[PDB]
């Protein structure tokens, strides 16, 4: 007895195409996303190059057209000198990312000015994303209602900052947020078996009272997003290791096992999987597109998943219960059973659908 | 200059079909709805007969497939006598719904412990919405958290109400919350006009100062809701004055109007009339539909609006700015500029598209 889903969308993924493709590319990453139950992704800016400026953004586009197996949106970058440069496309964007921490991206901003000059010049209506770790969440807050306009806060991983969101919220702040599975299902606990460059990841791994935080706090957390962020065993083991997890292909697997233990329900998951990240990111229905789960069926996690080319996951030797049988994209088997069934280029870039272009007054 | 729009959705309407036709039925709530740029609505139980049981439910949705020009879901009522009998139907309605307080129906719950036998015996993962007015919020409130699930508040009118549920929020409770348009744009300062028949409905007008803080807790709204409630002005003015007001056809105008004014903004209205709804209801997408608006032509309210057979409005001689243009619904013009033009039937129930049943653990 399966269960049917709606067309689950990761609003955070790094599909590594332009540039570094030995990673990932369009067509791996979104094979990933169908075996993960995921029908939509929105990737992240920081390829090479990145992702800052109209002609980057048209190849992106032009890449993932072809190379997409799943649906789509591409988001933009802020960087230090594209500040009220970015008018003209930015509505064909997923929305505007910054890289406010040290991450993998060569994207930080060096001044706040610089976080205010974005706010102030991406048009009003469209979104905007965060990294921003511990005080940069405040600060980023601050910024935000400066400028008088709402923010999303990706991968939230320290009880400081659940906290802090949920004291905005209480304001009345337009704020959301998103929690990635390692944060919910991997601590301090887990970096003697991962080592320290697997172990490597932005923001870094939590202690299990930040674990628990963030499941006690699960009404503040709008969205569940993976962070995909593949990198190559050699790269993680390596001299020096970039920081990211692969998760597409383990992100349903372990909430849905969360699910069967009681520990939030179906709805709190598709809410965050699916309803949330559509209304924050303006992302459009997919029609005839569905995802069936198997929820009895209990498998320990591999060394590595199938799809992604990253090759290891951190979450090997788990045991979950949940699997994704099959998924139907656009009236299409897309996967089953542990083989993609459509071929690169059958994704599409939602943005340009009619019905995928973010409402603005004229 | 038109603005397209996403089909907005409704989630608290009365179409007086069974048993009240001359107030409104099926056709004529549905063109006021499309002509209001609504193209899908959940109609409340309180007909005659009520929708308390399997036989009433299965003639409301014939006559609704019969009538309706847009889509629709169906509630179920909350009776003295039906806790435990509606599992096999209760899937094929929009949710249940609970009379708590004294208002135009004759399903009031007269024992807490009603309350309570519905919230253990109604499937768990299925909407439940209450009409509770002032202290019947905190009771219903700790009637969930008792039986550890959800409720959604009707019509919020007063800053009582919103900052108890404000209050729930900031405790993580599942609870949310819709508010109507006449609880924005009308108060007691509009009751010498209105006179103390046309004035009645449920809840009652409030003070300046609970309209002021329904606009400035306008981040505990989840959902807009007009509760449309049809009554024909000889009803109004004579000697047993039910309450309720029409409002399909005005919400969207006043709405517009105060977006115009900046008062909220065009997300915060869609996440009210488009997001949220669907997202707490699970109501489906509904394909190659749209409205078109013009935000810029001024006009006012006159004494009644064409459509409903009401035939009266309480918001006459308000001035909006924001008219709905064109309105297409599944790929057909259902709407322009004052006709309708899709005939009674082309609506649909959406609980039976294979995209609107609610999912469930096996
Ligand atoms: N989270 C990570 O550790 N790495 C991400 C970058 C990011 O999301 O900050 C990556 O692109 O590798
Ligand atoms: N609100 C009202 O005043 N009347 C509504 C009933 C209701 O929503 O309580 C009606 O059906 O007439
Ligand atoms: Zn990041
Ligand atoms: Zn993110
Ligand atoms: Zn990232
Ligand atoms: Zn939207
Ligand atoms: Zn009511
Ligand atoms: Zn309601
Ligand atoms: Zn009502
Ligand atoms: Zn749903």
């Amino acid at each position: 007895k399966l269960v049917r889903l709606p067309g689950l969308i990761d609003v955070h993924v790094h599909l590594r195409e332009p540039g570094g493709t030995h990673k990932e590319d369009f067509a791996s990453g979104t094979a990933a996303a169908l075996a993960g139950g995921i029908t939509m992704v929105c990737a992240m800016p920081n390829t090479r190059p990145p992702i800052i400026d109209g002609p980057a953004l048209a190849l992106a586009q032009k890449l993932a057209e072809a190379g997409a197996r799943c649906d789509f949106a591409l988001f933009l970058g802020a960087s230090s000198e594209n500040a009220g440069t970015l008018g003209t496309v930015a509505g064909s964007a997923a929305g505007l990312k910054l890289y406010l921490n040290e991450t993998y991206s060569e994207l930080r901003l060096d001044s706040v000015v610089q976080w205010m000059e974005h706010f102030e010049t991406w048009p009003s209506h469209l979104p905007i994303v965060a990294h921003a770790e511990q005080q940069t969440v405040a600060a980023v807050l601050m910024v935000a209602q400066l400028t008088q306009r709402s923010v999303h806060i990706c991968h939230v991983a320290r009880k400081e900052e659940i906290l802090l969101i949920k004291a905005a919220k209480a304001r009345g702040l337009p704020v959301t947020c998103e929690v990635a599975p390692h944060h919910l299902f991997l601590s301090h606990d887990d970096l003697e078996r991962l080592g320290p460059g697997k172990g490597e990841v932005r923001p870094e791994l939590g202690s299990r009272q930040d674990v628990e935080a963030l499941w006690e706090n699960m009404a503040v957390i709008d969205c569940f997003a993976s962070d995909h962020a593949p990198h190559t065993l050699e790269e993680k083991c390596g001299s020096r290791p970039p920081p990211g997890f692969p998760g597409l292909e383990t992100m349903l697997p372990l909430l849905l096992t969360a699910v069967s233990e009681g520990r939030l329900s179906l709805d709190d998951l598709l809410q965050r999987l699916h309803h949330n990240p559509r209304r924050i990111f303006h992302l459009p229905p997919q029609e005839d597109t569905y995802v069936e789960v198997d929820l009895e069926h209990e498998w320990t996690i591999p060394s590595h998943m199938p799809f992604s080319k990253a090759h290891w996951t951190p979450f090997e030797g788990q045991k979950v219960k949940g699997t994704v049988r099959r998924v139907v994209l656009r009236g299409e088997v897309a996967y089953i059973d542990g083989q993609v069934l459509v071929p690169p280029g059958y994704g599409q870039d939602v943005r340009k659908w009619p019905q995928g272009a973010v409402p603005q007054l004229p």
